[PDB]
């Protein structure tokens, strides 16, 4: 897809604190400061994995598909190819 914006772990690495948290999830990237009072689970558990790979931590609640779709409102980007290549593949790989 063209437009949208490509993000790497490094740079997200950045906004790794309460102020600006973010997690990388089924190779995709979002915004957890917005969803920090939106979560039903909380916030610790989000800064728990802030700016790492929550593919465990976000399969082990076995997030509702509905999740998986509501992500697209609190949508910020895309995970760079080279990065999900950095660590396997968050959540699936094929
Ligand atoms: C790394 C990040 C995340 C972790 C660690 C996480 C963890 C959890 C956990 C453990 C539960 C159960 C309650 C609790 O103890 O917190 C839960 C539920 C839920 N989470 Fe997350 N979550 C994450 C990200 C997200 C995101 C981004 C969304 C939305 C897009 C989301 C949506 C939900 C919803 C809707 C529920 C209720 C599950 C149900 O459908 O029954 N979560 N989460």
């Amino acid at each position: 897809d063209k437009d949208v914006k490509y993000y790497t772990l490094e740079e997200i690495q950045k906004h790794k604190d309460s102020k600006s948290t973010w997690v990388i999830l089924h190779h995709k990237v979002y915004d957890l400061t917005k969803f920090l009072e939106e979560h039903p689970g909380g916030e610790e558990v989000l800064r728990e994995q802030a700016g790492g790979d929550a593919t465990e931590n976000f399969e082990d609640v076995g997030h509702s598909t509905d999740a998986r779709e509501l992500s697209k409102t609190y949508i910020i980007g895309e995970l760079h190819p080279d990065d999900r290549s950095k660590i396997a593949k968050p959540s699936e790989t094929l």
